[PDB]
């Protein structure tokens, strides 16, 4: 699935926010608007067991660039909060279920 990072009209947003996915299917992060950013899963609302360093960037790291992708594949079932450090406050946040 291919998740934009800002939307066309330039809003603060991941297009969709709310995704669900099966084990193993690859993320698609992909630069768009707005940027930079970046995609971080929090340690504290992701399943447990699953190490957020394996799934994340660090909230230091961005992506400067449009067309700029992170690639990401879940394996663990549950619920998983994640964020744009940056623009976390302004709004851009999500949450992808793996069933
Ligand atoms: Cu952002």
């Amino acid at each position: 699935i291919d998740v934009l990072l800002g939307a066309d009209d330039g809003s603060l947003a991941f297009v969709p926010s709310e995704f669900s996915i099966s084990p193993g299917e690859k993320i698609v992060f992909k630069n768009n608007a707005g940027f930079p950013h970046n995609i971080v899963f929090d340690e504290d609302s992701i399943p447990s067991g699953v190490d957020a360093s394996k799934i994340s960037m660090s909230e230091e790291d961005l992506l400067n660039a449009k067309g700029e992708t992170f690639e990401v594949a879940l394996s663990n079932k549950g619920e998983y909060s994640f964020y744009c450090s940056p623009h976390q406050g302004a709004g851009m946040v999500g949450k992808v279920t793996v069933n």
